[PDB]
């Protein structure tokens, strides 16, 4: 075949989105989830499976206990995330890895241990001619199709911030939150158990990500949401569990997403992600700016909440010059932007060029991953 | 010969249930009874047989005294349950448990000395390769076919209930509740009196076992049957005895097993049957609930009461989320259910290296059970 | 009078602890049970009295099934609480409410509609002229005389952990984990089942709470604990039961509290309290911890088991870095924290001004229970 196609994978905390370069959406996307079988069977003819990962974990769910292995952008277990890579390569794409290059995403400001570690890893577990790892935020960038723009990624994994204009890229601007989706789930276990739900589990952790990942939603004026709250109508809204219950969340509900705009809720300091933005865009030159201003693109699972975009463009406004218009642009799939913007990456017939290459890692090292790519 | 076969023996209270491995039905089933010569007898030649032992008893019954070796799962006396295992390998199956690897049944939450005396009988009194014991519940399951389920186990010795799914098993889960078919007797030969006929000795309280495995049935109601027993028409029923006497039976018949529902008839505070499951299905994971209200297995001997399954649908659905539906799955040949799954268990290949070996136990003593089986 | 003294209650389940703020030992302290006569009397010129509370009720605890009305810090039934405030305020205090400010505690991460049912019912019930509701965590660290600390709180109710330091409080660093002495006593009545005795009602799970006050202590290092059981001297004790019985508990006996540390005995994922302890420590900020390691106070019922706090420092030191001394301060008279915390903040002069009076409730409602208290 002419090309080889490309292979693409975007792994930030929670879920991997994986598929063919050369394709408008990917493949497989599931959890990034190795649980375990935590009670001790007692059948014959069981198994016995080690461990499940992929959604095979979602669906038996009770028995196991779930670790995710990459917190923060950071993989905390390496096994963990090879067994999660095996899976997608032979459970879903069906593909031998030495017949194609790999493009792996990674979050900005990471450790340096954790993309040396990745190339050790796909050349020396999966055995394959080549690969590459990029930065999570220009991808989505590549994916909205605009060469300028302050993009705003927050993963369940981290939270970050690239301004990038007419290409280049600045690197004492790019800002690196810690806030995710994986904090807020977090924050709303916390804030239902006033209302006497109790989830105190790893399994219903996820059913609450779950109620999160559809329920809740950003106000576009906190207090006033909250005053409303009084007269209770429609803001509360039944859930149904798995087990059968039914859970009734009212103001509970927006103040979860609050808190981007209010770390002080979860207790840090860490301003919040419209300020952060600011930080960012201050520490660029004066000149680019206004484009910035106008070119915010939004990416990852942790922006899809509803009326985010709206909140942000009146803080922003509130808090720049009135002077210029700050429009904020974010798609509908900006989840996927990540690995779409992979896809169209490893398309691009120049990048078939910088690769990393199998033989340039054999000779030189792991090391080199740092060197050759930003 | 190829696989040896393999023997298996049921010994909740009341009735052994023996036969072997890799068939469909047991070949030899008969209560557990020791009954002696209370009255000194005066011929000459006769017996003497200083006891008699299964249905033997049965048929000998006005001169014994009859003793049930096992009361709630635990073996009061041993001598006993030696010589019921002796007349079920010699005077029925006629088999040399030196040819045989030999499975016994045997309930949860039992204590320690009765599965660590139970082995260290099979290898020191009749010389066997191998054994095993299992519980009961899970054995049933297997007979049902069914991977996962919440098995409520009630046979004559005592009542139990075990959440399995997927197999697993929860042992935080798992209940015992102290109700059998011998407590419903004792409450049976009680509210008799109350008609006038006197049920006062062992042999005449296993005929009035005998009217409860037919006559009596529980109620789809108990108060509207209780009501509609002012008409006593079809709720009497006319019994024969073997003196010749004639007994006629009406609400008194359908009170009985009503018991499992209401303890407190008993003088126990220990909840009813339907209770305990949900105190069974509350007690595991949010995650797997759903399917345990659905896949609920009912064996064991006192479950084939005409109407139960019913009645525990019409409870369980009363007090669980009508979200989801409650199927019961109760099949008919439950009674004989522990042991068939024990059939189809010493059957499969791999099960024939679990088994604890007579050379294991020689080395490491009677306390291995534990260690090894659950 | 002057100052008109203050009440004060600790309700964590299981106990109450009443009496004068402004003393050093309260004067009542009582189970929290209402026991109902389960069984109908036949006498006359008994009672009748609908229901027994307090040390009545293990007085006359046979004929009685007993009812804790709080469970986990929430309360199940609130009839049941009034009539146990009722019995503290009559028949021990022998106060009239009206005459008295009264502090309640009460659980952190608790639900809201126990504090403001609570507050109602002080308002609309037992006429009051003022009232707090206050955190058992921070009541316990003033009892202690120390400004700093995290207070490891473990009822009956449930276990809680609230990190403090130079006063402030950490909301995100709160952690309450779902286990308690309650949980220990079932698991224990679970673990008596496979030595034989079997405790199956309410009374006698008492006798077990009873025997776990006493016999059941914490091994420093469980796996050689249970290893030198092998050669039962020392660890088996002879019990004595109401009845005249005698029981005799071996490993059992330190294994119930070993549960603290694996709750996977239980079944329970959550984390042991140890772990716990450095879940709330991490989510504190870095420069505070040193102190934190070192000032770890215990409070609560079920901390009192022997060997507890050493077992705590064996495996914190054991986590954390040893470049820091970590002690641990568990005072004996540790079970009475709460209440010596409460005596002492109602007698603070600045205090009296941050009651919640009777008129604010009055005009402004139940709700303002959170407004103005933590
Ligand atoms: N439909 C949705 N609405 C709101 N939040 C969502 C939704 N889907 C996912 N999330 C949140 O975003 C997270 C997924 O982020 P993801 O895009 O997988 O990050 P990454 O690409 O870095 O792995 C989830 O864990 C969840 O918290
Ligand atoms: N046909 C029947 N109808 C109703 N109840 C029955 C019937 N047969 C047996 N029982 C009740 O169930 C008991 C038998 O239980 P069994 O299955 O032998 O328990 P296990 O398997 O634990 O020994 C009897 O003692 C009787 O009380
Ligand atoms: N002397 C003791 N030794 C060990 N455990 C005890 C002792 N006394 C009480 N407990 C355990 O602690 C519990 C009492 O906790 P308590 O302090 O009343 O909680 P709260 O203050 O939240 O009501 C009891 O139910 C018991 O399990
Ligand atoms: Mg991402
Ligand atoms: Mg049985
Ligand atoms: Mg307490």
């Amino acid at each position: 075949e002419e090309e080889i196609a490309a292979l693409v994978i975007d792994n930030g905390s929670g879920m991997c989105k994986a598929g063919f370069a050369g394709d408008d959406a990917p493949r497989a996307v599931f959890p990034s989830i190795v649980g375990r079988p935590r009670h001790q069977g007692v059948m014959v003819g069981m198994g016995q499976k080690d461990s499940y990962v992929g959604d095979e974990a979602q669906s038996k769910r009770g028995i196991l206990t779930l670790k995710y292995p990459i917190e923060h952008g950071i993989v905390t277990n390496w096994d963990d995330m090879e067994k999660i890579w095996h899976h997608t390569f032979y459970n879903e794409l069906r593909v031998a890895p030495e017949e194609h290059p790999v493009l792996l995403t990674e979050a900005p400001l990471n450790p340096k241990a954790n993309r040396e570690k990745m190339t050790q890893i796909m050349f020396e577990t999966f055995n394959t001619p080549a690969m590459y790892v990029a930065i999570q935020a220009v991808l989505s960038l590549y994916a909205s199709g605009r060469t300028t723009g302050i993009v705003m990624d927050s993963g369940d994994g981290v939270t970050h911030t690239v301004p990038i204009y007419e290409g280049y890229a600045l690197p004492h601007a790019i800002l690196r939150l810690d806030l995710a989706g994986r904090d807020l789930t977090d924050y709303l276990m916390k804030i239902l158990t006033e209302r006497g739900y109790s989830f105190t589990t790893t399994a219903e952790r996820e059913i609450v990500r779950d109620i999160k990942e559809k329920l809740c939603y950003v106000a576009l004026d906190f207090e006033q949401e909250m005053a409303t709250a009084a007269s209770s109508s429609s803001l509360e809204k039944s859930y149904e569990l798995p087990d059968g219950q039914v859970i009734t969340i009212g103001n509970e509900r927006f103040r979860c997403p609050e808190a981007l705009f209010q770390p002080s809720f979860l207790g840090m300091e860490s301003c919040g992600i419209h300020e952060t933005t600011f930080n960012s865009i201050m520490k660029c030159d004066v000149d680019i700016r206004k484009d910035l201003y106008a070119n915010t693109v939004l990416s990852g699972g942790t922006t899809m909440y509803p009326g985010i975009a709206d909140r942000m463009q009146k803080e922003i406004t509130a808090l720049a010059p009135s002077t210029m218009k700050i429009k904020i642009i974010a798609p509908p799939e900006r989840k996927y932007s990540v690995w779409i913007g992979g896809s169209i990456l490893a398309s691009l017939s120049t990048f078939q060029q910088m690769w990393i290459s199998k033989q340039e890692y054999d000779e030189s090292g792991p090391s080199i991953v740092h060197r050759k790519c930003f």
